[PDB]
């Protein structure tokens, strides 16, 4: 088997990316951010307490005729920005797509953090890490991905994503119409449950390659690029006017300059991204001061190859025994 769906930004800036899922039977289509970055799948609901939805499509397990309770199980989750979620679990069909997974754990959530609340475009989350992650106890629950691996046609998804624009998730099949050149492959480590990897290096717009190992994950479910300081500061000193912002958060720069480039190494191959992806806008409407897409990470513990790097590429996620990631352009 194989699926194949849209995803669609949420707003101007590429915030997050939401694509459609089909829950249930008949079918409630919630729209969820795919995140390789963690490991639940997990949906606004009838049991989310009613102060906390505004405007999210919920899922309500008792109007699917396939969905049963987990009887005992609970989730609980903590996300690297703060924010949260918990409450109890189904298992029903999901399909995404076009391809169909029966038994999936569908987490219900009973409560959700004020960010979730605020945005009223992201009806859940879909994860897409390992399934080690997952939160749900006491029995851990598999992704998606791992319940439609032994189904797939090969055990992959790729991730397509768009510049101010929708693009793609496939599962099962590498779409070769859309990259250029060919895909290079790295190795990919488990031991923390996400899609681990080294880059070989970076360069500043024109500038000279640096080849140093950067060990990171690729991160759809986060935004931005998160680096070494060292990289970061490297990158905002060819930005005229540029600085970090402790009251903002971060680097910003002056809505009136062009962005250099950002290369990351993949292997002996170079992954582009333009400076136009590294603009993510006023850091309060009308202000001439704009936010950084490539941040520290000094401050998380990790290195992040969130959207802004990964919407540079075409990403492929193999599942296979010994997981690896690859990257071309397109």
């Amino acid at each position: 088997s194989t699926g194949s769906a849209t995803t669609t930004p949420i707003d101007s800036l590429d915030d997050a990316y939401i694509t459609p899922v089909q829950i249930g039977t008949p079918a409630q289509t919630l729209n969820l951010d795919f995140d390789t970055g963690s490991s639940d799948l997990w949906v606004f609901s009838s049991e989310t307490t009613a102060s906390e939805v505004d405007g999210q499509t919920i899922y309500t397990p008792s109007k699917s005729t396939t969905a049963k309770l987990l009887s005992g199980a609970t989730w609980s989750i903590s996300y690297g920005d703060g924010s949260s979620s918990s409450g109890d679990v189904y298992t029903d069909t999901v399909s995404v797509g076009g391809l169909t997974v029966t038994g999936q754990a569908v987490e219900s959530a009973k409560k959700v953090s004020s960010s979730f609340t605020e945005d009223s475009t992201i009806d859940g989350l879909l994860g897409l890490a390992f399934s080690t992650l997952n939160t749900v106890s006491p029995t851990q629950q598999k992704t998606f991905f791992d319940n439609a691996k032994a189904s797939l046609d090969s055990p992959v998804f790729t991730a397509d994503l768009g510049y101010h624009a929708p693009g793609t998730y496939n599962f099962g099949f590498i779409d070769t119409t859309a990259y250029t050149g060919s895909i290079t492959y790295t190795a990919v480590s488990t031991k923390q449950g996400f899609w681990e990897w080294t880059s070989t290096g970076y360069a500043v717009g024109s500038g000279t390659f640096k080849s140093t190992s950067i060990d990171g994950i690729a991160d759809t479910g986060t935004t931005l690029l998160y680096l070494p300081a060292t990289v970061v500061s490297a990158y905002w000193a060819q930005v005229s006017g540029a600085k970090s912002s402790s009251s903002v958060g971060g680097y910003v720069f002056p809505c009136s300059a062009t962005l250099p480039s950002f290369t990351f190494g993949v292997g002996s191959a170079r992954i582009v991204i333009p400076g136009d992806y590294i603009d993510f806008g006023p850091i309060s409407t009308g202000s001439s001061s704009c936010f950084g897409g490539i941040q520290s990470s000094a401050g998380i513990g990790i290195n992040i190859f969130g959207d802004v790097a990964l919407k540079a590429a075409f990403v492929v996620f193999n599942g296979a025994t010994t997981p690896t990631l690859g990257f071309a352009s397109k």
